[PDB]
This record gives structure tokens, sequence and C-alpha cells, in this order.
């Protein structure tokens, strides 16, 4: 299994984001996505295979990460994946690498100070992500009615936002920081926390186990790369 077709390719395939500011954006200038992620992904490929270089980065989002694990077209996902009990029937999940929170993305315009003032709204989600759940759990706790508007992809949510099609943008802050721009805002207030972790296919206990370790006695090492990252 898996370590070893690694090792016969020659090569770790890790699917990665690519709209998401120090965690893993692309340049577009040099055409490589960069950020803490891919470079935890790096330190990955240097354990497994003795050199950062033997990589090949995936662009995926929420809702291709999956299929592309479950037929073996990635390795690993590295890619703001929310470690959840309903996800990890599905998938092996590291030790948590970071944490992020959910946020809100809105209009300047409409002059939302917090979720309070959103009774009524149309919140735009993506498909597949955490958030619609927790979300919706947060406006229960405070007593307001919201909407949702699911969507396949992050780019086809700001679209919506700026069209006035959706009130809000909700996901992970880290994201939406990934959008926002001069006519939105993120609002202050912060949701459930995201803890993200390495994702492998539960086909392989050897792999899981290897990756869960290299979490755990890299954690100096992430850490300080967090922190070159701004993170
Ligand atoms: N972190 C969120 C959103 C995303 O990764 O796109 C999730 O795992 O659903
Ligand atoms: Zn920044
Ligand atoms: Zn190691």
């Amino acid at each position: 299994g898996k370590l070893e077709s690694i090792k016969s390719k020659g090569q770790l395939i890790v699917g990665v984001k690519n709209d998401v500011p120090h965690y893993a954006l692309l340049d577009q200038a040099t055409g490589e996505i960069k950020g803490f992620e891919v470079d935890v992904a790096k330190l990955l490929a240097k354990s497994i295979l003795g050199d950062d270089k033997k990589i090949k980065l995936v662009a995926v989002n929420a809702k291709t990460r999956g299929p592309l694990l479950d037929n073996g077209s990635v390795d690993a996902v590295i890619a703001t994946f929310t470690i959840t009990p309903e996800r990890k029937r599905i998938y092996n999940f590291s030790e948590p690498y970071y944490q992020d929170a959910i946020g809100l993305l809105v209009l300047k315009e409409k002059k939302y100070k917090s979720l309070a003032d959103m009774k009524g709204a149309n919140i735009g989600v993506a498909q597949a992500a955490t958030t619609k759940k927790a979300i919706g759990e947060a406006a229960k706790k405070i007593g307001i009615d919201v909407k949702f508007s699911e969507f396949p992809d992050y780019p086809s949510i700001k679209a919506a936002l700026d069209a006035k099609r959706v009130d809000a943008f909700s996901v992970d802050k880290s994201i939406l920081l990934g959008y926002v721009d001069d006519k939105s805002e993120i609002l202050p207030d912060s949701f459930e926390p995201q803890s993200y972790g390495i994702v492998t296919k539960k086909d392989d206990p050897a792999f899981a186990k290897y990756v869960d370790d290299f979490v755990k006695e890299h954690k100096n090492e992430i850490d300080a790369l967090a922190k070159k990252w701004g993170l």
C-alpha cells in the first residue's frame, strides 16, 4: 500500500486549495501555489521521499477534494479540511495542524453590525462545506431565522454576493480573506472553530499512522511555518 506506491512513483501528490492567502494561494506570476499548507505538504514529502521537491500539488475545493482522494488521484489532502466526527467515518484525519473560525462576508452597504442584524438573510455557502450546519446553529442560538443558498465553489458565492443574489457569504475566515474587497467586509463575529487535519483515504492504516505521527513529531517545525506565513 500507500507509502510503497508513493516511493514507487517517486512523488507525493497532495490536494491543496488555490485561493487561500497565507495557506495556499496561486501566485499567477509564477504559476505556483504558495503558502503554509503547501510548506507542510513539502515537509511531508521530504519526510517520505527525502526531498521536498518530490511533490505534485493538485488544486481542490470542498466539493472535489473527496472524490480525488476516493479514486486515488491524490495521496493526501491538506486543504483547510475541517475535522468532524461525520467526516472521520469516511476519511482518516491527522491531529490538527491549525485552526480557524467561520465568519461572514457582507457588502458594506447592508450596514450589518453582527449576525443579530441579519434576520431573513440569504446566506451563501459551499456545497460539501461545514458552514451551513455551523451558521444555522449560530443563528438559532441568538434567535434569528436565516436561509441558505448552496454553491459549487467559492468564486460563485462571491459573484452572488456582488450581484445581491445572496446577503452574505459564509465560510472559514481564512478563506473569506481570499474574497473580501473594498465593497465588502468580514464581520468581527467568529463562529464554530474549524480544526484542520491532513486527510488520507481510509484504505490504509499504515499511511494514516505515518501522517498522524508526522504532525505530532514535527509540531515545532509546523508551528514555525505558521509563523513564517503570518499565522
Ligand atoms: N473548512 C471548511 C470549508 C472548506 O474547506 O472549503 C470545510 O472543511 O468544509
Ligand atoms: Zn494577508
Ligand atoms: Zn518524521
